[PDB]
């Protein structure tokens, strides 16, 4: 990974504090974003091209381990949702607003090691997130997908944020929030609060969490991650369809169905069969099925476990693939996970990150927080239908990225 290094040349604070959540505040442009991204993705040069590459193998590494400790936390009844470049932008977030042990350890966790008396052996938070933000742009270069991601910084009242920190943010992404409210007098009020003001800004319908936060708490970092995909040639079905959530439950839900040439397997070794559609000329969307309900646990441990090795690429053929349309949501506290990782103060009150403020932040949330979507564009081939609990994928064949890897137990 040695072009996500400082370099011997880069081996060489104005705060704020944040307005009142109150504060009137004109919303997103998701488009608008939407057209910056494909403009950084496009001046992209071949040294660009191989720090996406990198970067791509940190997240997916990542990604997987956390999707692992989400599932030993609890996802909720649905199923479970994640997107590495978020959690993995959230953490170097963090990483880029830290001093050692905290800035060491974090990238010890992103598998990076921190070779002790060595400048260079130090990840460039700046660069990575530069890269990171490539990988997005490659994503979305008929406007078939679109992912936007916003951030919001809200911290407790009096507590001041650095610039450089914020400056650092935007390279993440710059739909960037920062805003200050009382956290620890009614703790449960805050959180209606900043779950109305996300809903407002982005007009996102969102797993809105109302378990306060820690009422000592001065930051709350929440990532929050929207994402639209329209399949080409896939039509919704006429009425509603059944989709057996186990043997003694039924959920009617809607399906949209195409015909087209994908490819598709059976491995027979390990009891499960694999779809992959693409969706556009880079993205491709995996869809995982156990052959038997009660298996569905060991498929998604063995499959979700780095290289995605078993991606065969047989020619493709006529598939009259049909599927819920999906609506998921999902959300949850990555200081949950790090726990279930077993380093709990990893960002805990013992966390040193004296480059976020002009006093070391008491960080209550680190939150990702997922809406996705995917919906309809609009003899004889091989039908095939989930019509029960399945695992899913959205991988990106140039940067190599998993953006999203998750289950779906029942679809709203």
């Amino acid at each position: 990974f040695h072009l996500l290094y400082h370099n011997k040349s880069t081996c060489a604070e104005s705060t704020f504090e944040p307005v009142p959540i109150q504060a009137k505040t004109s919303p997103v442009n998701e488009k608008t974003l939407h057209d910056q991204l494909v403009l950084a993705a496009e001046k992209l040069e071949d040294e660009d091209r191989k720090r996406a590459a990198q970067v791509a193998m940190i997240t997916n590494f990542v990604g997987f381990r956390m999707y692992k400790m989400l599932n030993e936390a609890g996802s909720g009844a649905s199923g479970a949702i994640l997107s590495p470049p978020a959690l993995f932008g959230t953490l170097v977030s963090f990483y880029l607003g830290s001093l050692d042990p905290t800035a060491s350890q974090l990238q010890t966790l992103l598998d990076v090691p921190v070779k002790e008396g060595d400048c260079t052996s130090r990840l460039d938070g700046h660069k990575v997130l530069a890269a990171l933000r490539a990988v997005q742009g490659l994503l979305v270069t008929q406007t078939p997908l679109l992912q936007s991601i916003v951030v919001g910084l809200f911290t407790a009242p009096g507590f001041r944020l650095k610039h450089s920190f914020v400056q650092s943010l935007a390279l993440f992404t710059p739909a960037l929030f920062p805003r200050s409210l009382d956290l620890s007098t009614d703790p449960v009020l805050a959180t209606e609060k900043i779950n109305r003001f996300i809903k407002a800004v982005t007009g996102w319908k969102m797993n809105l969490p109302l378990e306060g936060v820690s009422t000592d708490s001065t930051l709350l970092f929440n990532t929050y991650v929207h994402f639209q995909g329209t399949m080409r040639g896939f039509s919704q079905l006429p009425g509603v369809h059944e989709f057996w959530v186990d043997n003694s439950i039924s959920v009617s839900v809607p399906m949209i169905s195409g015909t087209g040439n994908f490819q598709h397997w059976s491995d027979a070794q390990n009891n499960f069969s694999v779809t992959c559609v693409p969706l556009g000329e880079r993205a491709t969307l995996l869809l995982i099925q156990p052959h038997c309900i009660s298996d569905l646990d060991r498929v998604e441990a063995l499959i979700f476990q780095d290289l995605l090795t078993w991606i065969e690429n047989p020619p493709p053929r006529a598939i009259r693939l049909t599927l819920p349309q999906l609506e998921i949501r999902g959300s949850y506290n990555l200081q949950d996970l790090l726990a279930e990782d077993k380093l709990p103060t990893l960002l805990g009150a013992e966390a040193n990150l004296n480059n976020i403020g002009d006093t070391n932040p008491r960080v209550g949330e680190v939150l990702n927080s997922i809406l996705l979507e995917l919906k309809a564009g609009e003899p004889e081939a091989l039908d095939v239908t989930l019509s029960s609990p399945f695992l899913f994928a959205i991988y990106e064949q140039d940067s190599g990225t998993l953006h999203f890897l998750g289950r779906v137990n029942n679809p709203q």
